[PDB]
């Protein structure tokens, strides 16, 4: 029924055999057969098809409602996996900003496959119309994006999509299937990064792929048995334990996120604030449309790079570490950490400061994260 | 020193800190930074590295006399990013009777990326000279191969590989670091499905690559970055696990493949037997010069299907599962199982008939494995 | 700071080494020496201290704001070491309704052991009082108990046992430290069932117990290295990883015990309700003093067993299974199932009637909990 | 059929639902019921019993022709269920020398329940008859023993204690069930440190129990289920995993034993040498009735303390750290590091000179670990 509900009932997670309520664990990689051709429950070789593997999968199209799941080695394996869905000449659309994993797999690896990608922005839509080459195929968006939160429209990029017959895929890692549901809204492929939120305790890297379309899913499952990106059981069992608790986790991020962005907004060292929840922020209607909640990654300006470097060490309770969606809340710099391959005045006309910080809210308590962050902010 | 010593105390498996005798299991995905980009041991998020992943890959180096390894979520994984080392146009000759999952990958997608494949028969290595067009980056051979284990000469591989500038690959899967070392003999990189013998015990689904050549190893490692069919850290663990027993567990292998075969060679129900230690096996004398043991994979004749499947049921200690180097002896059939895709005309052409059997030699007893297939045999 | 924050940051849950921002799984046994008797970091065999044992009991040691924390393979492996403070002839007051296990280990193994015990009504602390004999030694209780939730006042206990010279003892499952925490009340002891709340995901059997006493930590620190009741390495880290969450689900549990017990007191089906939230409950204030929220166990009358049993078939969202603290709401009938051994007419007698139903509230959304409640009694 | 067949065939180790040909890791607590009583499979409570601690204790059972096994937390912790078959009063005969965990948990824990113990010289088995007394419930001998390997005859220890009326427990962990079996001799419990050869890998800590004797495997499983000291499901895992390679890995130390004693007798540097297998050894010819191969700990003496340091900082394969059983091969100084607490005198006069070095011989080449060995020697 509700979304809390669906979390712990949707999918399949106990065993029919034994009645466990959890996912056994099965650290194996061949079946018996009874006779030639005749496997007891479906399994024959682990790459293929595992049973806590199918597990994790079943957990992530029931929550994106979709029907069929792939996990993956990681979110870019994921990526890499939706992308070999083209061949040598087709085009690719994404938008502008990417993850700098995805960027770099694109123009690094898949370019040297003949596979073609143009960055265009995307949170105006009539750019892909115009961006559509007449090889094209397959339209790739995240939103928000990383990490100005940039918020694309994603069921106008559906409609595009479906009529100019391209394959559309939403990254809706920074989201979860707890608040956006990109499959509902007309698209193909939905994918995640699982060791962010969805695990949700910096404890796996893993990707999660989930469609509702029967020749996608064959062609997905075909790349996923013949590459070999796949996810193992002790990672996918982790994964549906971490995400047991996605809506508690997504809820207690969203009230803080709320107050930390009062807060920033009312500092006097603190210069822009990057998050769909702000009224002024672009595309903050289709974002309040297409999501019923908002991500926990946040980004603001402070002065220069010294403000940033004391900001992050007067904090407590923020921690200096990469990724995001842990359970603890994260602090980054993104000119000196994830940005900092890009020429400093670039990384300046795209927006990315040199006191450009990026906090990702974690599950620690609402008023000690605001505090904490603005006596740090204090100093300054 | 010896091998049985270098299985034990070669690579980094014991953990600084607490030292530890076995490898910590570093189920985490990010690191703490004291300052922005000061790593405290060199690592920062997971899927780049990870020091589980870290203590299996200084093993495999190690125990193939290379020095990088990399390890993936499986051995079509770690063969896919070898491959994706060249770039549409590029060309590769193989073996002509690859591993049907290297053969699939190849031609199923691949190709699809413009990289084109030839598959020659490279027991005659003079056939790999002719098959050399222009765009030949690649030589990419198993040896023995399956189920037929057809040797190919490594070392005269190595030098025509060398004199045309060609990345020489080879998958030493069925022969172990224990008992081939194609690293030694001038090859580029070797790479392994872990899955069977090296973690040894049914139970982890890897890949693990070898080299020696620095930029090959950059390339190698910027392309499991981007792509990120990683092992994860408790595979990683049970890998370096397993692999300690790696040469107890081939030496036993070895002794009941000798009298397995003597046994099969006498009985009345055989026909040809298929392994590189029978003296008129082609280039059996070219086994000997690259190796110094033998596979456990042995190939037979019996007169038909319904042999085979007497055959199958008669016996107590071989198991009917797909996949090899297991503790247990696992049998199978071809022509019913890994090869029932190719019109049957075309699969007795090749050689596997429908009575062809395929036993992967395990560790029990040489006895009851000997008495127990002739018992079978003797059914028929 | 606030709780939510101390459940994040309390304890020592990353790596110094490598920075992990996780707990490494040490699933090891021995440690090297660099010279006979000088350890590394203080680990020289796991059953007398492992690196990840050492993680949880910092936990629970910080959480319960003891000192001296302790990890056991289950939560009466905890209890049995507690026990095994004491000497035949040493006498324990413990509350009339202990847990079953604890009522079965004293009076079918310590028994056994010259250890005496009796059982009294702690809901009045003068009945502690009368019960001392010149041999007690200890004084252990529950409060909330199984599962009618009587409560006992923690602090008059405390002053008790501290006036007449006996080692006070709370299992202080139910509660959680999140709600209530006996050593700041001046109990001696603390301890779990990590099983239920604590691990929270229904699959780790743990105990811990925590101290402020130094040399109680001592002889319970001898007690686990002799006896070896130890927790391993990975059922360690699972409950690091469970306790994250603590704050959480508790506090989702909590909303939904509220409003499950207006609906079950509203309900026509539904008799006598049993939860110290409950104003007319005995001891509601001394709870109120003692805590700050509630336990998810929740107790109520329907008509029979056959209402019961109809009960159980109509919900959707509650599961039929032993144990509580699950994500899932998990459903009971005590009389069937954990009290089945005594007579019916002394399960009367003790108000374990026929009808009495046990939910353990997991977290699920409140309204679903609620509505499939009611329109399963609906039925009745 | 024979010994390494069993191993590996032995036991249920398989999954019956899906066929994985290794155990499913059961990471669960709890089980749903159909309806209230009707257990899906036999499990309802892990801590009772779980899926993959049956898996394991169906190992131990078959490999020591018992007909139960137990599986326990640790060695000690199965010890210690042991002796808790007996109540305050009772009496107990031990081998002079028994393991000093065992000896530290009788005088130390278990006396304070009234459990009386005397240690006596069992190499002489009347002296067993002459220390009954008539309260004498329990005989438990370890052969051979630690440091010194003393042998005690099983099968008249069994006899004599059928005819007296006591349970009588052998200590089998040194020989493993490979090479000693005895419940086969009339031994009513056999036990292990599962720490050391079975799991074989340094990285569990397990004890295990066997019985064919189904009222004491009833009041095993009792204490086990009131007392809670079990084995979790993924280091069950792990063992079952470990054992696999226990018959290689035996015989593999054995070989090495061997020829290591030989250079051990012919070095000038090295006085007495205590093993079983030397034929001037007390009990030899017991030994080689009873079993039909050798520990892999052997004792010998150089000349003082600081001889004993310069051959350990002298070896290149010897790992100085505690415990025994590892691939690799352990060396220690027992007066140093597992007799310190014994005043120096009483230590000499029991034959632990200060020059007695222990080795636990691993798996590494035997040519290279008695080059070592004896290089490292003669640097004294
Ligand atoms: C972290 C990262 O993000 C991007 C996206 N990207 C590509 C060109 C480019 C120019 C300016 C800016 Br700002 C971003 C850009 C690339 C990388 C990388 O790691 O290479
Ligand atoms: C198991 C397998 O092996 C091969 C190799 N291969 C490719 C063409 C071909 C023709 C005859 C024979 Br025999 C083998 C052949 C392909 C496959 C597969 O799964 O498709
Ligand atoms: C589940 C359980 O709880 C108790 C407590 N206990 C002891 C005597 C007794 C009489 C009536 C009632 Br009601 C409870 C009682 C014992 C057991 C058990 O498993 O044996
Ligand atoms: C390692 C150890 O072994 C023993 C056995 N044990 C008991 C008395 C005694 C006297 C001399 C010698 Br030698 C051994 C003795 C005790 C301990 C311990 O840790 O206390
Ligand atoms: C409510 C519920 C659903 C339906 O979810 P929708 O968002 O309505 O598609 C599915 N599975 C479970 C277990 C549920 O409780
Ligand atoms: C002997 C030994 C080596 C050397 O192996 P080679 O086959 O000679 O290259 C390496 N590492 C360890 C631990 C060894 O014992
Ligand atoms: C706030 C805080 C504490 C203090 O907790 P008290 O309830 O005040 O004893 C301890 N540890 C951490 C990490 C905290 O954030
Ligand atoms: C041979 C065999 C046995 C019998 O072992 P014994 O030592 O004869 O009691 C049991 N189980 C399996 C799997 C065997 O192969
Ligand atoms: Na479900
Ligand atoms: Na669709
Ligand atoms: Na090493
Ligand atoms: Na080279
Ligand atoms: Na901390
Ligand atoms: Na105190
Ligand atoms: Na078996
Ligand atoms: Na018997």
């Amino acid at each position: 029924s509700n979304k809390k509900t669906k979390l712990i009932h949707g999918g399949h997670t106990t065993d029919d055999y034994t009645g466990a309520v959890t996912t056994p664990i099965y650290q194996t990689s061949t079946y018996l057969q009874d006779d030639i051709g005749d496997l007891r429950q479906g399994y024959e070789y682990s790459r293929t098809a595992n049973p806590t593997r199918s597990s994790v999968e079943s957990v992530i199209a029931t929550l994106e409602n979709g029907k069929h799941g792939f996990a993956f080695s990681s979110g870019v394996a994921a990526i890499s996996a939706v992308v070999m869905l083209l061949d040598k000449g087709d085009h690719i659309i994404l938008n502008s900003d990417v993850y700098g994993g995805t960027y770099r797999a694109l123009t690094k690896v898949f370019t040297r496959f003949g596979i073609e990608v143009d960055f265009v922005d995307t949170t105006h839509t009539d750019s892909i119309v115009q961006a559509i080459r007449p090889t094209t195929k397959m339209l790739f968006i995240e939103t928000p994006s990383n990490p100005l939160l940039r918020v694309t429209d994603i069921k106008k990029s559906a409609e595009i999509a479906k009529e100019h017959g391209l394959i559309s895929v939403v990254d809706n890692t920074f989201m979860t299937p707890y608040y956006q549901n990109p499959l509902d809204l007309g698209i193909d492929i939905v994918l995640h990064s699982a060791t962010k939120y969805l695990g949700g305790h910096s404890d796996v890297v893993a990707g999660l792929v989930a469609t509702s379309d029967d020749k996608l899913a064959e062609r997905l499952a075909f790349i996923s048995n013949s590459t070999g990106g796949i996810l193992g059981p002790q990672d996918s069992y982790l994964l549906v334990r971490g995400i047991k608790t996605l809506g508690l986790r997504m809820e207690q991020i969203n009230r803080s996120v709320i107050e930390i962005i009062k807060m920033l907004q009312a500092h006097p060292a603190v210069q822009q604030v990057f998050h769909p929840s702000i009224e002024s922020h672009l595309n903050h209607d289709v974002h309040m449309a297409q999501a019923d909640g908002h991500t926990g990654v946040i980004a603001f300006e402070v002065k220069n790079t010294e403000s940033a470097k004391q900001l992050i060490k007067a904090t407590s309770y923020y921690t200096l570490a990469e990724s995001l969606g842990a359970v603890e809340s994260l602090i980054s710099v993104p000119a000196l950490m994830t940005h900092a391959s890009i020429p400093a005045d670039i990384r300046a006309k795209e927006g990315i400061t040199d006191g450009l910080v990026r906090i990702s809210v974690g599950i620690e308590d609402t008023e000690d994260l605001v505090d904490d962050l603005k006596q740090a902010l204090d100093t300054l």
